[PDB]
């Protein structure tokens, strides 16, 4: 039942650390996972929609992890406040980063992948912004840029920089480094005037 | 000579406005460039070797121009000096969409076109933080994070963001807005303490 769809979800999870996608057959999932080829056709249409629910399993973790912080306000300074935002998205993709690296090559193939990655990247930028303006509001952030296309311009760094980073690019900044880099383009960015 | 390989160039350009590099064969370039199937194998090796040229031209067209740059100051102020070095990527890269956008796909599945994209990034960025460092030397901006590695987040932020854009991605900063928005970034983020 789940447990069968769990095991095929791990399985491909598995495997992807060591392989593309395009390496990796229904067969390959379905042994992993202890059934057989029409067995596995049950649970999923294809080793793409496989991937899909893998995608849309850790982007709903990210921004439910998001949720949590946004009802509950860590007490402490803006820049530790950004950091922490930020902070989910490097934890919960950096902890999937096969995953992760998938689903960016599957980007360009795929819409289904394309259009949740694009609602959500929309709703974390909407919220980006609803914030700045919210520090606008209060006095704490000078009123430069629109607050929109600043928060539509960091996310897309973050996105960039953080799989960059992930998939150890080059160009990219050391993982360790990643962070500390991002927070200082957020707070001077949006406190800068 | 150089004029049927020219003419090979330009109805890839033209046919890439259109469709993607997959939807584009050797006899669709030949015809355009008035000339065989096996004439055409004369001058490129494939497609894809076709698309390799036409991204090293634009790429070492924006590298000329930043030089040019380079070599001469332009009399004005710091934000003034960080957007007319964006504004050679904005202008060379928004020159051409097509070649950038099939560019860009092909990165994830050409090695030659990851290490042509990777080497000129690498330069870009270290030029990049070639001038930070003697903005920190000058007294005139503060030592704040490692500057390589402040300039390789800007740089991707400019990659992912220009892109975006350029595509008329969602999300993506409109066109005529993302000039503005990366430069108030990057000075803020460079100057700010
Ligand atoms: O790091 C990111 N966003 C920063 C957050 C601060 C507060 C809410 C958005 C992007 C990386 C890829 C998706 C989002
Ligand atoms: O805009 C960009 N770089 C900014 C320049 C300021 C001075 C030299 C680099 C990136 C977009 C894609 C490649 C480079």
């Amino acid at each position: 039942g789940d447990d069968r769809e769990l095991a095929i979800l791990a399985t491909a999870e598995n495997l992807l650390e060591d392989r593309p996608l395009a390496d990796i057959s229904v067969d390959d999932l379905a042994k992993g996972a202890g059934i057989s080829r029409p067995t596995f056709y049950f649970y999923f249409p294809s080793k793409e929609a496989v991937l899909l629910t893998l995608l849309d399993r850790v982007v709903n973790q990210a921004d439910m992890a998001l949720q949590t912080l946004a009802e509950n306000p860590a007490d402490t300074d803006r820049e530790n406040m950004w950091r922490t935002g930020i902070n989910v998205f490097f934890e919960t993709f950096g902890s999937h980063k096969a995953v992760t690296r998938a689903g960016q090559a599957a980007r360009a193939t795929s819409v289904e992948v394309a259009e949740l990655w694009s609602t959500f990247m929309q709703k974390w930028i909407a919220y980006t912004a609803a914030v700045i303006d919210a520090e606008r509001d209060r006095g704490a952030a000078p009123r430069t840029l629109p607050a929109h296309e600043l928060a539509t311009a960091l996310n897309l760094m973050n996105e960039r920089t953080l799989f960059a980073s992930f998939a150890g690019e080059q160009p990219s900044v050391p993982e360790a480094r990643v962070l500390d880099t991002l927070v200082h383009i957020w707070v001077t960015s949006i406190y800068g005037e």
